[PDB]
């Protein structure tokens, strides 16, 4: 198991800093980032992101998954491309800059386009009175967080399969504090005390490691 | 009160699609985004954004809030400094593209540091099997979402004023689900069931449109 890393920038080093202990490959065309990321974990191959030999070396084959961030959007798009020749199946998760070449990622294969600019203006039309909710954004998104937001499987035969939330009652249980369920294309946020898990539905919740040890044992 | 925005970026743009209605002044140099700008809704003005005069024009004085996404550090802290030279009490939220930069930012008198690219990479590595958290985010961001997040804040005199979490069922009751409590400097994720809900504290819930208003009236005060 390892992943990709297509450019190097503050977003893609702080990818590569939130996934401590795992091995990851970082293409770019730039040699001055070597010592940057090999101190900071990662293999390093110096490359070009859009020419389909470099992604091959970079061991895009096989990969748990392929980050993408070139300099714009079209080199991001032909770097896309260029790993679809390679591997039809490897997931690929692609930052935008424009809001207009969100689509443009997707036809071209990536899975998911994370767009940091249409979330920060979010953020800052949310924090016009004061910054709580950015706060628990930029919070709940980090693994060094005390309280943090967790992905939890439902395996196959768990004492959960076919349960409903009310009786799995998972937040006084546990103390983790469900807020949706990932299955297949959706999530469902705010479970109604109706739902019925089933295996394959992922469990999005809040907790400190503590609970979220716990969510698992539950689960 | 209004909103100034100094700077004009893909973060701004998406800010002002968030802020229809309210009524908003862009500062900016290059005269060449005044016409995506109106179209946007908001007040062109151009000029210098870390030039006092120019801050003033854009009204920075009394503003409810000042957004500030410029490209360079350096300008982004002088229009800081202008700003505070201006009002020093208007609240100041700055974008940083450097981790390196957030603590200058600070300094300079900001109040709030947004840096799009922790939050991206952050996404990213969330993101590796599936993209749900992401799903997450964006969804509940959102203003025109089906869901999303709110702050409600507590007002002076409110029913929940000195009622815990516990008695106070705001999820049953209302089906806001309660993420956060905000009070000073600090968020409260997920506050325990003996956690006393003081006046001014800011609640952070998910919820429909029709839920989010029941909230609304399960918090506000009684006063004739």
């Amino acid at each position: 198991r390892h992943v990709v890393i297509c450019g190097w920038s503050e977003s893609t080093l702080e990818c590569l800093r939130e996934l401590r202990g795992s091995e990851v490959f970082v293409l770019a065309e730039d040699e001055n980032v070597r010592k940057k990321v090999l101190r900071s974990g990662a293999n390093f191959v110096h490359g070009d992101p859009t020419r389909v030999s470099d992604l091959e070396k970079a061991n895009v084959r096989g990969a748990r998954a392929v980050i993408v961030d070139l300099e714009s959007d079209s080199e991001t798009i032909h770097c896309i491309l260029g790993i679809r020749k390679i591997d039809e199946s490897v997931r690929i998760i692609a930052e935008a800059e424009r809001y207009e070449n969100i689509e443009q990622l997707r036809m071209a294969g990536a899975d998911q386009v994370i767009s940091p600019f249409v979330i920060s203006g979010r953020l800052m039309s949310r924090s016009i009175d004061d910054g709580y909710e950015a706060m628990f954004v930029q919070d709940v998104l980090a693994e060094e967080s005390t309280r943090r937001m967790v992905e939890v499987p439902i395996p196959e035969g768990s004492k959960l399969e076919g349960v409903s939330v009310l009786d799995a009652d998972i937040h006084d249980v546990t103390g983790v504090i469900i807020i949706g369920v990932g299955r297949g294309d959706e999530l469902i946020i705010d479970p109604p005390r109706d739902y019925s898990f089933r295996a394959g539905d992922i469990i999005l919740g809040i907790g400190k490691p503590e609970e979220i040890e716990r969510l698992k044992n539950y689960i």
